[PDB]
């Protein structure tokens, strides 16, 4: 249980009273799937500043917000991309696979420059995933 | 208890969104809710390549609340707008009406969308609505509408609207 390599070293610092890690089940887990999701927010966020970051910001708060055309989004990870109904009509999902793949919805707004950044941080991260087999425990963290 | 041509997701939403047993009607009224909301979500699949809709009806309230102070809008509790278009920066709600003919709008804080049992769009709905929109609206309340005639349940809706 240590940061890894792939994950930023600003984004772990942040992380680590965003959420009570050690209380948790898969707490150290748990807390790397989140700093995958908060850098997404970072990829996606260098358009120009087109998106602004509210994750971890310094309580019912979207994960970034288009300044340009007024829309709320939130990252998810899912599993199953054909299953999936959006979890709400204001926060927008941009749902994305462990290997890098991208749903529907999440395809037609983002930009392929963003999408091409995502994939290859997902896939280096499922490397590290996989060089501790943690599939399951990831896995469980997505139900 | 749910008809076949309502959605599951919606019908388990509708379950805790109002008190249905206490009413009369209270059934016929849920599946009228469902219609609307299952209306919003037919409008809301289109986009600008960022969406286009974002659907207030039966969400969180503390959601509602956020993002109408990013975009410097407000609505009360009690009126809410079933959706914004992001687009024009307007709002909507859903009504089902037998006669839209003669329609008058239902507020001056947002417009109003309305149809028939039949699926037909009033004068002003249909003004906003693409094409797209409307088929996929009018084919869903014909498979309602069957629901409505095999049950025999032609009054009971009408009178509750």
């Amino acid at each position: 249980t240590d940061r890894p390599d792939h994950i930023d070293s600003r984004v772990w610092e942040l992380s680590e009273t965003q959420e009570d890690w050690i209380t948790q089940v898969h707490g150290h887990v748990r807390r790397v799937v989140e700093c995958w999701k908060y850098t997404i927010c970072c990829l996606i966020s260098n358009m120009h500043p087109q998106y602004d970051v509210f994750k971890w910001q310094d309580r019912d708060t979207p994960d970034l917000y288009d300044n340009e055309r007024a829309v709320a989004y939130k990252v998810l990870l899912v599993s199953d991309l054909s299953d999936h109904s959006p979890t709400s009509g204001i926060y927008h999902d941009l749902a994305f696979n462990l290997e890098g793949e991208a749903e529907e919805s999440c395809a037609l707004v983002l930009r392929g420059s963003q999408l091409q950044d995502i994939k290859g941080f997902l896939c280096r991260a499922l490397e590290w995933v996989v060089s501790n087999n943690l599939t399951q425990e990831v896995v469980e963290t997505i139900s």
